[PDB]
């Protein structure tokens, strides 16, 4: 059965192009997604399973169908009864052997217990803060005052037993709304101190985002 | 007035003698503040000001007396009235010409405005996650698989603008928020709108293993 979905707006033909164009050459078996947009199904969906990220304005509507996209893939995994699930967002450019990777998932079984609660990060490693130079404040004895900015992690590359689909479906059910936060925080920053909770990464990567 | 603080438990003879040393080496005036350890005084003390930290299992009761001892530094910082407090934790060095910015404090008043919200780092910017090889599970395709794992509170200026925010986070966090102050400070709370975080870059003290 196909474990692997690209997240993608149902107009977005040019990004499905760029998809279909990677996937095909290298073999690997994937299936669309449509992603959520500001919309009345956006909208329903949020109050269907939701409403605390409805009520959330921490969130642009934009992030609010982005984290709607990977909660519904989630229970898809569930409700599919699969192993895993193997998620990707339509902006990424894949590396040269990901077929190894993503057309077969032995290599998975072999090194992993599905029923425990883990994500596989396939994208490339960002931090998440880093330091930026700044103007306004003049260095002093030669050093540099510098701000530490945030970066998001990217959500664009990852596979996700299902385990960890039922774990993460059941934390933004109990989160308030005060403490939703956009997808990539929850998933890759805060819960990573969570106990049964794991995040691996590959390294190196097998793809990256086309953006930034 | 004293501006620097090292947090430091009151037992802890050798590391408080380093940094006695390292300190006067440089003529720069400090106080030890005594750290917050296992005790009823802790518990008291989480249960008069941060309750929902008290009942977060996530944080060991030593993250939790750290997090107290910085706590009520920031109080500090507010009951004397003072533009900025300099906290240290007691496992540090400090680096060369450390005088010019811990005795002396006219270059951060024309810097910056006390009643505005910012933190400065004194010590070393490190990734706040890692990535950590492992053992157990074999590397595929010349892939590893790593673990992402998880600042350093141990050097930092803090306005008083900063000190009540801080505060006041701190008291409105839920126990699912809670999280070691490192993470809160300089990862999480990052993000948001009115709070700035600096770096001096280079930096002016290490912290030590
Ligand atoms: O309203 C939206 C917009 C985008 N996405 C998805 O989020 C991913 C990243 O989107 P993009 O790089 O275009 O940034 P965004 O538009 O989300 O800010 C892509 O898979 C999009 O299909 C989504 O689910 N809902
Ligand atoms: O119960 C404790 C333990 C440590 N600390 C302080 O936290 C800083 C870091 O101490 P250490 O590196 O020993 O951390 P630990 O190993 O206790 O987690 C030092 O300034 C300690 O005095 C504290 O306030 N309470």
């Amino acid at each position: 059965e196909n474990k692997n979905f690209v997240i993608s707006i149902s107009t977005a033909e040019q990004r499905r192009n760029h998809i279909i164009e990677q996937f095909t050459h290298q073999n690997i078996p994937f299936e669309f997604f449509d992603a959520f947009t500001p919309s009345d199904k956006l909208t329903d969906h949020l109050q269907r399973y939701l409403p605390n990220v409805a009520n959330a304005a921490q969130l642009t509507m934009g992030e609010k169908g982005c984290l709607m996209s990977h909660f519904m893939l989630w229970k898809k995994c569930i409700d599919e009864n699969l192993d895993y699930i193997t998620l990707f967002e339509d902006d990424i450019l894949l590396g040269e052997n990901a077929n190894k990777f993503l057309a077969e998932g032995d290599w998975l079984k072999v090194r992993f217990n599905f029923q425990e609660i883990f994500v596989l990060r396939l994208e490339t490693f960002l931090m998440p803060v880093q330091l930026e130079k700044q103007t306004q404040i003049p260095p002093f004895q030669q050093r540099d005052i510098d701000i530490l900015t945030s970066k998001h992690f990217g959500t664009a590359g990852y596979v996700i037993s299902q385990g960890a689909a039922k774990y993460l479906i059941a934390l933004f059910e109990k989160l308030t709304t005060e403490e939703i936060k956009p997808i990539d925080e929850i998933m890759f920053n805060q819960q990573i101190n969570a106990t049964d909770y794991r995040v691996y990464q590959l390294n190196p990567a097998i793809c990256v985002q086309e953006l930034q």
